[PDB]
C-alpha cells in the first residue's frame, strides 16, 4: 500500500530534528508484506547511510530473544518453569533463591531484584557471589520490579540446561531456526563496518559496555529484515519448525497483570484495541521503576496485542504486533528518544492503516 511509506514519513520522520537523532530505521509488516523505511546515517564521522545491513543495538528487546530461547528449553523438555536455578547452577543450591522459580525470574517477581546490578559486580565471581548472599523482601511471586538480573539469571539457567553458553543458544541454536542472517550477541569482525555507532545526549560516538549477564538482557544486535522476520514468526509462526512454534507461543501466554498490562514472557500483552494511554502506561515510571503488586488475569483478552521498548545508551528500538490485524512494526534509532514517542508514532500508524 502507497500510504504505508507516506505515514511512516508524518509519523516517524518528525522525531529526527526535534531529538537530534542521526539515523533511523523504520518497518511494517502487513498481510505478509514487508515495508523498510531508511532515515539518515549509521555513522556521523563516517557520512554513512542507514540501509538493510545496518546493526542496530536492541537494549531490552533482547529479552524477547532470552524468552523465546526459554521457551524453546521447555518444550524440548530441558527445563520446567516450575523448576528453581539451584537444579542447574549447582553452586546456588539451598540459598534463599533457591526458592523462587524460572517463571518467577523471568517475569521479575522474586520480591528483590533491582533494575540493574550494583555497578561492582562485573565477574562472573561477582554474580555467583551476588546471588549466594541474596534474602527476600516481599512475598515471592506477589511484586512485579522489572530486573536485568532477574531476567538474566533466567537466561543463564536456560542456556545451563541446554550445555552451552548463552551466546551460543542464540547464535546456534535460536536465531538460525528464525531464519535470521544478522542478528549477534557477539557482532563478528566481517560485520563490524555494519554495525552502527550509537549516539549520546552530547551526540559522541558510542556502543554498549561489557556488563553482567548483559547478553540475556540486553545484549543483541540485529537489523531491520531480521527484526522484521522476528515480528512475522511472531504474527504467523505456522510457516516455522515445531521447536520454534512452541517457543514463540510461550512467548505469547499472559501471566499475571499490573492493571492494563500483562505480563508475558518477554513481551508485554495489552487487551487490543488499546488506547493510547495504555500503552503509554507500560513505560512509566510506576509501572517501569517502581515494585507494584501484581494480581491474577481476571479478563482474558480475546484479542491481544504486543509490545516491548528497548534502550542502550547509544541506541532506542522498539517492537509491536496485533496478530487479529496481522501487523507489526518496529523502530530502530542510534540515539535514544522519549519511549512515549515511539509508542506514540507506531499507535498513530497502525491506526491508519486499519
Ligand atoms: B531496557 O528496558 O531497554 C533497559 N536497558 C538497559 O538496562 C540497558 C541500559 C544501560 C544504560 C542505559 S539503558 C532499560 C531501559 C530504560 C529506558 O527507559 O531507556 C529504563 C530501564 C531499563
Amino acid at each position: 500500500d502507497q500510504e504505508i511509506k507516506k505515514l511512516v514519513d508524518q509519523n516517524f520522520k518528525p522525531l529526527l530534528e526535534k531529538y537530534d537523532v542521526p539515523g533511523m530505521a523504520v518497518g511494517v509488516i502487513q498481510n505478509n508484506k514487508k515495508y523498510e523505511m531508511y532515515y539518515g546515517l549509521q555513522s556521523v564521522q563516517d557520512k554513512k547511510a542507514v540501509n538493510s545491513n545496518t546493526i542496530f543495538e536492541l537494549g531490552s528487546v533482547s529479552k524477547l530473544f532470552t524468552a523465546t530461547a526459554g521457551g524453546y528449553a521447555k518444550n524440548k523438555g530441558k527445563i520446567s518453569f516450575d523448576d528453581t536455578p539451584g537444579k542447574y547452577w549447582k553452586e546456588l543450591k539451598n540459598t534463599p533463591i533457591d526458592q523462587v522459580n524460572l517463571l518467577q525470574l523471568a517475569t521479575y517477581t522474586s520480591g528483590n531484584l533491582a533494575l540493574q546490578f550494583p555497578d561492582e559486580v562485573q565477574t562472573d565471581q561477582q554474580v555467583l557471589t551476588f546471588f549466594k548472599d541474596w534474602k527476600p523482601k516481599n512475598p515471592i511471586g506477589e511484586y512485579r520490579q522489572y530486573s536485568n538480573p532477574s531476567i538474566g539469571l533466567f537466561g543463564k539457567v536456560v542456556a545451563l540446561s541446554m550445555n552451552k553458553p548463552f551466546d551460543q543458544v542464540l547464535e546456534k541454536t535460536i536465531f538460525p531456526a528464525l531464519g535470521l542472517k544478522h542478528s549477534y550477541v557477539n557482532v563478528p569482525k566481517t560485520q563490524m563496518q555494519n554495525y552502527a555507532f550509537g549516539y549520546n545526549q552530547e551526540n559522541q560516538p558510542i556502543r554498549v559496555n561489557p556488563g553482567p549477564l548483559d547478553a540475556p538482557a540486553y545484549g543483541v544486535k540485529s537489523t531491520l529484515p531480521d527484526m522484521l522476520s522476528f515480528i512475522h514468526a511472531n504474527l504467523n509462526p505456522q510457516k516455522y519448525p515445531t521447536d520454534i512454534q512452541r517457543a514463540i507461543n510461550e512467548t505469547h501466554q499472559g501471566r499475571y497483570q499490573v492493571n492494563t498490562m500483562y505480563q508475558a514472557l518477554g513481551w508485554e500483552e495489552f487487551s487490543y484495541p488499546a488506547t493510547l494511554q495504555t500503552l503509554l502506561d507500560s513505560n512509566s515510571e510506576q509501572i517501569v521503576m517502581k515494585p507494584n503488586k501484581v494480581t491474577a488475569i481476571s479478563k482474558e483478552p480475546s484479542v491481544k496485542m504486543y509490545h516491548k521498548t528497548g534502550s542502550t545508551s547509544g541506541f532506542g528500538t522498539y517492537v509491536v504486533f496485533i496478530p487479529k490485524e496481522n501487523i507489526g512494526l518496529v523502530m530502530l534509532t542510534n540515539k535514544r528518544i522519549p519511549n512515549e514517542e515511539r509508542i506514540k508514532a507506531a499507535y498513530v500508524v497502525l491506526n491508519a492503516i486499519k
